[PDB]
């Protein structure tokens, strides 16, 4: 169902008389909008075209108000000039009052950039569109957001460095990332977040478990308080929401005998 | 049915290998072409990309051919560029021969303005297209050429003018036209083709009648013999073909007792 017609003044191409006004709605699908252009257009010129016109608008806003042959100072004339609705709908008036020959003017139903969205990637198609992620990421079920996938890395070396997906840069949204540092049974970690400590708060909420004893949850601006752990083996548990803007954390683990 | 997709190389965001290539083979509706482009584009450089690309057809056109990571003399790489088919078909083929990623595009049906066809005026909406003529003409059954409306005109004074359409330019295609000179039963017409006389010839074919006499058929690029009739009335017969370019013909007739 393809969306294309034609307008035009009461007994086009004669001229119109003063007893007849006229209206035409035009509707577009969905993610589309529709571009009117006149191919003909004379009417009488009158301050602020109070007496003859065309008008346009699109729901309650309006587009444009036209009338005369050449456009002036206060009063407008299409030209060879194309006016696009805003949405997918568009009403068209023509106004006469009390040896002009009118008008004629097409209209067609054209895609909408929806890219003008999306967390990552925004793809733009015919009547809609659709979001992707960069590599790494895997796209939520909002259509919209981006997860992260960061998950089932484990660190087994005395001592290392963890931290949220982008860090130092805001983290991924709707993600819940889950890290893991495996040691010999013999050895115990501490750990303590260095550097930079940003995360959403009022818990966004980093907790810290290991075999009996739970930590957090942790939010804030500040590396909270070095922990020294009793396990050789530790889990930690980011989970996030939408918020973008919040650095994130980074620990450095290390264990002793 | 909407249009659009997503193509990427083996294995990604994985290494590629280089036993295994690949194409794809897209297609839009009629009236419709594809546009593509990379959100991810790693690839080997070779000299002239020989050894790995992508290489985007239409038909037997090569649209392009890419390789490596940054554009270069002789070697060139996506970028943020968007690439268009040749009408609504589009071939991507992947090749490598024996430590990159690989690529990510993406693929849309987008609308053809197909008044880059018609008489007049083209109008282009989503799909196709169509014709309209400017004010005095009918759009004819090829639905492209427009005819002018030149019949039921009759001429009642003693001497007047006649011609073609858009006389002294070019006349309507595919029109035929019919002028009529009606004079009281007394008076006798006399015809004769003034200023310039242009037709397509080899008869496009300008034929004189009334009440037993037949002249022409004229044509060609010089005034005719001018030519003295019997009868009070007279009737022309000017019938066209798609020519454009030719200024046609102008008669002035006049009478005597
Ligand atoms: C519209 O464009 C034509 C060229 O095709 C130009 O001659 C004409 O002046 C323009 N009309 C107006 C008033 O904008
Ligand atoms: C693509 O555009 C980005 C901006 O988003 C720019 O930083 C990047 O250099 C461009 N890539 C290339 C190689 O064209
Ligand atoms: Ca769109
Ligand atoms: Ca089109």
């Amino acid at each position: 169902e393809p969306v294309f017609g034609r307008l035009v003044s009461p007994g086009f191409p004669e001229k119109y008389g003063n007893h007849q006004d006229r209206s035409w709605t035009l509707t577009a699908p969905p993610g589309f909008r529709l571009r009117l252009y006149f191919t003909h257009f004379n009417l009488e010129l009158s301050y602020r075209c109070e007496y003859d016109f065309v008008k346009l608008t699109s729901g309650t806003k309006v587009l444009a108000t036209l009338c005369g042959q050449e456009s002036t100072d206060t009063e407008r004339a299409p030209g060879n000039d194309t006016f696009y609705s805003l949405g997918p709908s568009l009403k068209v008036t023509f106004h006469s009052d009390y040896p002009f020959t009118g008008f004629e003017a097409f209209y067609a139903a054209e895609d909408v950039d929806e890219c003008r969205p999306c967390d990552h990637y925004c793809h733009n198609y015919l009547g809609g569109y659709y979001c992707s992620c960069r590599v790494g990421y895997i796209l939520h079920q909002n259509k919209h957001t981006c997860s992260a996938l960061c998950s089932g890395q484990v660190f087994t070396g005395r001592s290392g460095f963890l931290s949220s997906p982008e860090y130092p840069q805001p983290y991924p949204k709707l993600s819940s990332c889950a890290y893991n540092i495996r040691l010999e049974e013999g050895f115990s970690i501490t750990l303590d977040f260095v550097e930079s400590f940003d995360v959403e708060m009022h818990c966004d909420s980093l907790k810290i478990q290991t075999d009996k004893r739970e930590y957090g949850p942790f939010c804030g601006k500040t590396l909270p308080p070095r922990i020294e752990t009793d396990s050789n083996k530790v889990t930690i548990t980011f989970t996030t929401d939408e918020s973008g803007n919040h650095t994130g954390w980074k620990i450095h683990y290390t264990s002793t005998a």
